[PDB]
């Protein structure tokens, strides 16, 4: 009786993700006032979220609700390659957002001419290619496979498609896709908050007669709660095999998948954007 118990939520999630992504993309597309150097970065985020939601989630639902795929093996590798690429692209885009916000706040005088409209696009390219260097190239090679006899019936046979990783690839992907962005964001937002506190103290000193905490905390809480637990167990299993079970791993991956739907509300709020949404429909 759980056939409809689990799966309707998946349909709701995918529909919500698609609807959220398409509105942001068309709002950037069709209105002139929205275009800016910052919005170009969010455009890649929206496109990547739309691609991932349209690609990996609906097919993953079939794998969840049935024993295994009715599909091919190269398609299994293709799905596994798309998922990691999407996740790492999202992480890198968020890191770039934090960096450019820091450049804006800290040194306004040089910011106006630091980031030209043209050169900005270049950095986005330097994101995706880097992601590709960890997404398609190692998956198509033998690095995705494992040496242990268990799951050989998965990699070297047709029906099974579950994920199995060698020791090196898991830790390398975790180091290159999660921890470096986090160690960037923590320090950079600490500096931004210190600057904001200093400014508020100066304003209070000027004229006798907390927004920043909430504003940064919503984003930090959403991101850290969404993605941190997965990349602990990701290192752990590979480090030690006995501890974890598969279903918990899948659930922690899925709760991270929800971040794609969760993000646009946190990372997109402006009166101009509100007017643009109001104009549509
Ligand atoms: C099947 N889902 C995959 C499995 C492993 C993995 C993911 C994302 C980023 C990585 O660096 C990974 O190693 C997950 O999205």
């Amino acid at each position: 009786v759980w056939v409809v118990g689990m799966g309707i939520v998946m349909s709701l999630i995918v529909l919500a993700i698609v609807f959220g992504n398409v509105l942001v993309i068309t709002a950037i597309a069709k209105f002139e006032r929205l275009q800016t150097v910052t919005n170009y970065f969010i455009t890649s985020l929206a496109c990547a979220d739309l691609v991932m939601g349209l690609a990996v989630v609906p097919f993953g639902a079939a794998h969840i609700l049935t024993k295994t795929w009715t599909f091919g093996n190269f398609w299994c590798e293709f799905w596994t390659s798309i998922d990691v690429l999407c996740v790492t692209a999202s992480i890198e885009t968020l890191c770039v957002i934090a960096v450019d916000r820091y450049f804006a706040i800290t040194s306004p005088f040089k910011y106006q001419s630091l980031l030209t409209k043209n050169k900005a696009r270049v950095i986005i390219l330097m994101v995706w290619i880097v992601s590709g260097l960890t997404s398609f190239l190692p998956i198509q090679m033998h690095w995705y496979r494992a040496t242990h006899q268990e799951a050989i019936n998965c990699y070297a046979e047709e029906t099974c498609c579950d994920f199995f990783t060698n020791q090196a690839y898991a830790i390398a992907s975790s180091i290159v896709s999660f921890y470096v962005p986090l160690v960037i964001m923590v320090f950079v937002y600490s500096r931004v908050f210190q600057e904001a506190k200093r400014q508020l103290q100066k304003i209070d000193k000027s004229e006798g007669r907390h927004k920043a905490l909430k504003t940064l905390g919503i984003i930090m809480g959403t991101f850290t709660l969404c993605w941190l637990p997965f990349f602990i167990v990701n290192i752990v299993h590979v480090i030690q095999d006995n501890l974890i079970r598969k279903e918990v791993y899948i659930l922690l991956n899925w709760i991270g998948y929800v971040n794609s739907g969760f993000n646009p509300l946190i990372y997109c709020r402006s009166p101009d954007f509100r007017i643009a949404f109001q104009e549509l429909l």
